């Protein structure tokens, strides 16, 4: 028919549908999730890369102002330092007594590192999860992974899984996010080329090859030390010096919902975070027809040990008197209880690992189409 559930989605659960219709033997589904992750479509814009000084020869004018036109450097501060006394080594740059001078440009340029390592203000957009859930559908066992927001039919052998809509706003999501070498940040970006001088993320990075730099990391120059060829500039601190070097806590650590984030594409792979909601359009034309099942009678279940909370829980011995053989399902009608298994045998005392959290067990269990009422107390 339908199978319309929700599967508790903190994968690694084994998720039980105990469905059963009309002319079939009861219907067993067990679910098991994998990776739905989010995946939040990004918007970079940043570079996150170092600044770099064109500081070139300093057009000496001895004697004489040199004038200094504008370059081409993205912080192509010339100044014509006059009253330069150049005494150098090898060759008189001055031969006057005044007038002589150095006019010294500097221009603000990208990193040769950015083609090594970027840094990405990547603004968020919605994400959607996708997810593997080992499926079994009675003897089909298949682990289906598809887009889990629900709008992906999920094509299933016989089967269409649709997982999602789900409600999921507990996301790795920010307003930006910073990814810098795989480390994650939720971290405030600041308006595309309008950075303070050593702000973390100073280079305008509009495009990863891009044409132009914002940046208030700003060289300062001045009239330099006489002789020695000094054009000193006093440049800005490196803030991807210190958004990096120096950065906080990442954003990949410190996961809200218990969540693994990782970034090929940022995505929060092992999610612990509510349940997956489900639509098994699967019909009774996969599942045994009722008129060759093992007519189970005298159902009697036994209490063999109670656990309070271990995986397995609870010896119970199921007894019972079957019409033939054939598979027995499991699929009891408690949320109290978790079956070990949807497998059962052919007929006698089915020992099974009674699975409940609950301490005062009382489990109405499923077997065969038929059904009985295990009570027990579990451990501590």
């Amino acid at each position: 028919y339908e199978h319309t559930a929700i599967i508790p989605n903190q994968v690694g659960f084994p998720y039980k549908a105990h469905v059963a219709r009309e002319g079939y033997s009861p219907l067993t589904l067990q679910m098991q999730v994998i990776e739905t992750s989010l995946e939040p479509t990004l918007n970079l814009e940043y570079i996150t890369c170092d600044y770099k000084t064109k500081v070139p020869s300093p057009y000496v004018k001895c004697c004489g102002t040199a004038e200094c036109r504008t370059q081409d450097k993205p912080e192509y501060k010339c100044a014509v330092f006059t009253g330069v006394y150049p005494f150098m080594w090898g060759g008189a740059y001055c031969f006057c007594d005044s007038e002589n001078t150095q006019m010294s440009e500097a221009y603000v340029e990208r990193a040769d590192v950015c083609k090594h390592d970027h840094a990405a203000a990547y603004r968020a957009h919605t994400a959607s999860l996708r997810a593997k859930i080992k499926v079994t559908y009675g003897t089909v066992n298949q682990t289906v992974e598809a887009y889990v927001n629900g709008d992906h039919a999920v094509t299933i052998a016989g089967t269409k899984f649709i997982f999602g809509p789900v409600s999921t706003p507990w996301t790795p999501f920010d307003t930006k996010i910073l990814v810098y070498k795989g480390e994650l940040y939720n971290q405030d970006f600041p308006r595309y080329g309008a950075g303070q001088p050593g702000r973390f993320g100073d280079i305008q990075s509009r495009t990863l090859d891009s044409r132009d730099l914002y940046a208030n990391t700003g060289l300062k120059l001045a009239r330099p030390a006489a002789g020695n060829i000094h054009v000193p500039y006093t440049q800005t601190p490196s803030g991807f010096k210190t958004w990096q070097k120096d950065r906080d806590s990442p954003l990949n650590a410190k996961a809200p919902f218990g969540c693994i984030i990782q970034t090929n594409p940022v995505r929060a792979m092992n999610c612990a975070v509510g349940n997956i909601p489900v639509s098994m359009d699967i019909a009774d034309s996969a599942f045994t027809r009722l008129t060759d099942a093992p007519v189970i009678s005298e159902l009697t279940c036994t209490v063999s040990t109670c656990t309070h909370s271990s995986d397995f829980g609870g010896i119970a011995v199921l007894s019972y008197k079957v019409e033939k053989s054939g598979r027995c399902d499991i699929h009891s009608h408690s949320n109290v209880a978790v079956l070990q298994e949807v497998s059962i045998e052919t007929e006698g005392r089915s020992v099974i690992h009674f699975s409940t959290a609950s301490a005062s067990p009382s489990f109405v269990v499923s077997v065969c189409s038929s059904r009985a009422t295990c009570t027990a107390k579990c451990e501590p």
